[PDB]
């Protein structure tokens, strides 16, 4: 049995980055941010800052993609595919920003009670972030948590 | 990619009983019951009646097992082991009541904001309900859904 990541403070080598992200989008997407997070989820939360910088404000994105419309989730996936298509040399930081964007998007859906749309965040991550990039994100998070400790 | 089960109205061969129950406990444990459910979850919700008849009221269990205490999840698992011990020969209907019991317990934890405890419902199901029994539960649900169509 894997741990629950909601209040988890570490990122061990045996912890699977994809599972962490699944639990992150589940809890953020269903419960929201008025909940205590552990140090792990609190580090992932910091990715929101990167997202806003790379892709713009969530307000602008909400309007551009009509996120709460019937087509909103499909519009978000299309947007992610456009980014994947267009970024010439994808970096781990593009992927970090994309995780943050998914997180800001899942908030819009939660606030609207479109609870099941959190699943699209996972669909988006699988399209955009390969296993090599997941490993790089994992190592970044491990280093940042060590720095927080020390 | 499997469908989302929150608003799902069917139960097909490809839909796995354990995944359905994972999502049921996740959604009920995190969002609660003031949410639109599909026909599938609405049938599973009927298992609450079986639970109360077989195991007693949630108020009795909450007290007996000190569910919201530090030890509450472990007390719940101990209790599941007790029931399995005391049942002479387990039937599909014992397993149905047990699913309803998990559901009624997850409500108590949601209400207390012990949000990660829903995971213990899955541990309980794995201890109590084998794949043979899950198959039988699936058949029963499928039958009940046909009646709802008619």
């Amino acid at each position: 049995i894997k741990p629950d990541y909601l209040e988890y403070d570490d990122l061990l080598d045996r912890d699977e980055m994809f599972t962490i992200l699944e639990e992150y989008f589940m809890y953020r997407g269903l419960l929201g941010l008025r909940i205590k997070y552990g140090r792990l989820f609190n580090e992932i939360k910091k990715f929101d800052n990167d997202a806003e910088e790379q892709f713009g404000t969530i307000e602008e994105l909400k309007q551009k993609l009509r996120l709460n419309s019937e087509e909103g989730a499909d519009n978000f996936i299309d947007y992610i595919k456009v980014q994947k298509q267009d970024i010439v040399k994808l970096t781990v930081y593009d992927c970090i920003s994309m995780i943050g964007l998914c997180a800001c998007v899942v908030d819009v859906w939660r606030n609207e009670k479109l609870f099941s749309r959190w699943k699209y965040c996972l669909r988006a991550i699988k399209l955009f972030i390969n296993d090599h990039m997941l490993d790089k994100i994992k190592s970044i998070l491990q280093n940042r948590l060590v720095y927080v400790e020390m």
